[PDB]
């Protein structure tokens, strides 16, 4: 490998070869179906709302999330990057598609497959992901680093359905060596929301921008169609002219079919027909590729960029609403403008690669921290892009100040912005792109008066229960099937209606929203009041035996939402203390002094109780009427977790809150597989893991995250360390189960999940609070 040195890969890049097998994969841990698209994943390349797009570490273009809401993995093979080489002085040349793989079928059979073994490397730091190449075959190597521009306090570049590829280009070797670099893409138009005639009208184009010292040459793959649909739209990719560097290209090859009248003209020499076309297609699918070809001698190093757009502005969900996508705001609506996304991006990549530097650089040169935890941090913010995002610009037929956001808790339980999670999952909305955060929080507000008295039927016992009800905080604000944003709750396995949890995380959302971004947001603050107000007033209502703290009842009315709760929960009742305490300090800054004084009374009540109830002498129980009251539960503080981070003090003793979390660390983490896979949720005193529901014998990782940064909070240093490198040694380690990229919500003792791609594990940044 002497092409690393050319470029600048982090040491704390995740790192796997290509073409490399994993053997210790994680498998899904229940019964019913559930997605399970294998260990070949990268990071993702598409902005927020954009839609976007999994290229893996084996270079193929797999996990399609253009569909917003839904996760289709499968390689589209025209969809790749191929590299043709000839030293001076001999005979033949050789080509090689960049792809550690082959198609199923005899379609692109001519084309140059199975990229060897040990041949490379694929590196990921997002929102970057590198690829290298030190090929025995290949005496020129080559590296690329692709991105897409996202950036933390920008809301327009983040933005963006387009995608970097800065190819650099080095000869160690003593001959000239002939050198092309080819971009080949399928015309997807019809790929997803198209019943018939699935590429009929296809057609595409080739566009030369000869601006002065800007020349750039690119494919726009679409469709005759002028129609305004989720389906329509176009795809580009292209090429900036560099010194010492020619252009070729082909407009239109056929990838249902065999692919050589693209390949017998670059394993030639390396140089395309430069054959415009635009005769659209009918049955057959299309593509074009975009090539660059140059000479280096000995020595030599040439940089290339290349990049990817794709412009379909619409997404429906499947209650039939049709929205524009966020970028709309920036290029437009009518789903001609892949080009001019293409050209932003290959006329300004390298200002938005110092753009993302500026902001990993505080972390990245901080070097009392791990590199493993580096790692983690960046790379699990992929979900914010992957997790489904929906960021709207209008609804079709529709102007509004505001464009709602929505990410999905995961894609098994299809729901926007589960509040219970995001509870966890939202610290990087809140860090880094806070007006995103109070934007959602806005959107929880507006819904706390809601009422829909239709009924639906509770998964979990079959009962049938209100779908809504007025002064209750929703569990989601809808599915991607359905009509997100418009049909709230779309969670039936519990009734949320009745949750212990969700009004106290709403009022602790808003309180640390308010903290987080500097104490200055009043009229954020002023928005959300009567809605945090209600929020309590309601909740104190389930307070079935003038404790002060609302009963749970029995059954699983929160987050742990097959693990039933009854009486006084550590949980829930923990988290009451610190709302209460979030909405006092709200009363006293807005000068609501009746509000003040009434949630302080409650308080000091709710406390004492609390302390009386459940405080043992070295843990907070469970809860007062459970089988396993005395279980240790990881989560037994949240309440107080979240007290830390909005600076309300103690809502308990110190030196308690100092026991319990040694206790959890002694316990939950240390007894539990050596404490190298997280925290399990519950613990019997005996040290043995509570088996009264499966969800106690789960390690939840954006619960474990969540107790790490409680844990460095207070001092406990080793221990938070400790505890959060278990989630990563099992999503990122070779000796893991193989999840990067795709972080489930739980994993029990032999390391197999539930629910893959989950939104909770973003709390990872809690810990940079
Ligand atoms: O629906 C989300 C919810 O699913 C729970 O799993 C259920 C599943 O929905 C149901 O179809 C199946 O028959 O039973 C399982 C429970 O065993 C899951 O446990 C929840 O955590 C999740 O929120
Ligand atoms: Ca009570």
């Amino acid at each position: 490998d002497k092409i690393s040195h050319k470029i600048d890969i982090p040491d704390s890049a995740w790192t796997i070869g290509i073409g490399e097998k994993f053997k210790n994969a994680g498998h899904p841990n229940v019964k019913y179906p559930m997605i399970d698209d294998s260990y070949v994943q990268g990071a993702p390349l598409g902005g927020f709302g954009a839609g976007t797009i999994g290229r893996t570490y084996n270079g193929g273009f797999s996990r399609w999330h253009l569909e917003i809401g839904k996760n289709k993995y499968t390689t589209v093979y025209a969809n790749q990057f191929s590299v043709f080489q000839k030293v001076e002085g001999n005979k033949d040349g050789v080509a090689q598609v960049l792809y550690a793989g082959e198609p199923e079928n005899g379609y692109l059979s001519s084309w140059k497959w199975d990229y060897p073994k040990e041949s490379g490397m694929y590196y990921a730091l997002y929102p970057n992901s590198w690829y290298t190449y030190t090929n025995k075959d290949l005496p020129v190597q080559l590296a690329v680093k692709q991105f897409s521009p996202i950036i933390p306090y920008n809301y327009k570049e983040t933005s963006y359905p387009v995608a970097v590829f800065k190819w650099t280009a080095y000869n160690p070797t003593n001959k000239n060596v002939d050198v092309s670099i080819m971009f080949t893409w399928q015309n997807m138009i019809g790929f997803f929301g198209k019943q018939v005639n699935v590429n009929s009208g296809n057609f595409n184009k080739i566009i030369k921008d000869k601006s002065k010292d800007s020349e750039i040459v690119a494919a726009v793959m679409g469709n005759i169609s002028n129609d305004n649909e989720e389906w329509n739209g176009e795809y580009s990719i292209g090429v900036k002219k560099v010194p010492g560097v020619d252009i070729s290209y082909k407009a239109k090859f056929v990838t249902t079919g065999d692919g050589s009248d693209l390949w017998h003209e670059f394993s030639k020499n390396g140089i395309l027909d430069n054959k415009d076309d635009e005769t659209p297609t009918k049955q057959d699918g299309i593509g074009s590729a975009i090539a660059v070809n140059f000479k280096l001698q000995p020595g030599q190093t040439i940089e290339v960029p290349f990049a990817l757009s794709w412009d379909l502005p619409i997404m429906k969900f499947g209650g039939g609403d049709k929205w524009y996508k966020m970028y709309t705001k920036y290029f437009g609506k009518n789903g001609k403008n892949s080009f001019a996304i293409l050209k932003e991006a290959l006329n300004n990549y390298q200002k938005w690669e110092k753009m993302i530097d500026d902001w990993q650089k505080p972390i990245l040169s901080n070097k009392s921290k791990p590199d493993w935890y580096k790692t983690a941090l960046f790379n699990e913010l992929y979900y914010l892009a992957d997790g489904g995002t929906a960021w709207e610009n209008g609804k079709v037929g529709e102007k509004r100040t505001n464009n709602m956001f929505g990410l999905l808790a995961c894609f098994d339980y299809n729901y926007y912005e589960t509040l219970d999670v995001r509870f966890y999952g939202s610290f990087p909305l809140v860090m880094l792109w806070p007006d995103i955060e109070k934007q959602v929080m806005r959107q929880f507000a507006d819904t706390i008066n809601v009422q829909d008295s239709s009924e639906f039927k509770v998964g979990s016992n079959g009962a049938m229960a209100v779908k809504k009800v007025q002064g209750m905080i929703p569990h989601d604000l809808g599915s991607s099937y359905a009509l997100p944003w418009i049909k709230i709750n779309a969670y039936d396995w519990q009734n949320p209606n009745i949750w212990k949890d969700l009004n106290s995380k709403y009022v602790l959302l808003v309180y640390r929203d308010y903290v987080l971004t500097g104490k200055t947001d009043k009229e954020f603050l002023k928005y959300t009041w009567k809605s945090v107000k209600t929020a309590l007033d309601k909740l104190k209502e389930m307070d079935k035996d003038n404790d002060g703290i609302p009963d749970n009842e029995g059954i699983p009315d929160q987050t742990y939402d097959t693990w039933s709760m009854k009486g006084t929960s550590a949980y829930c009742g923990s988290l009451w203390l610190a709302a209460l305490k979030a909405a006092q300090e709200i009363g006293k800054v807005l000068k609501d002094n009746e509000a003040y004084i009434k949630y302080n009374e409650w308080y000091k009540i709710a406390q004492q109780n609390f302390e009386k109830e459940l405080w043992n002498g070295e843990y907070y129980n469970f809860d007062t009427e459970s089988d396993h009251k005395d279980s240790i539960m990881a989560d037994q503080l949240a309440g107080q977790w979240y007290a830390d981070i909005l600076r309300l003090g103690d809502i308990l003793p110190k030196d308690h809150v100092q026991k319990a979390l040694k206790k959890i660390y002694e316990f939950n983490v240390m007894k539990f597989e050596n404490g190298k896979m997280g925290a399990v949720n519950g613990m019997r005193p005996d040290g043995i893991v509570d088996e009264s529901d499966i969800q106690a014998q789960e390690v939840w990782t954006g619960v474990t995250y969540a107790l790490a940064s409680f844990m460095k909070y207070r001092g406990m240093t080793e221990e938070a360390y400790n505890t959060a490198y278990g989630v990563y040694k099992m999503t990122y380690d070779k000796s893991g189960k193989g999840y990067w990229f795709r972080t489930p919500e739980a994993w029990t003792k032999d390391g197999n999940y539930r629910a893959s791609m989950y939104m909770r594990p973003l709390s990872i940044w809690s810990m940079e609070v």
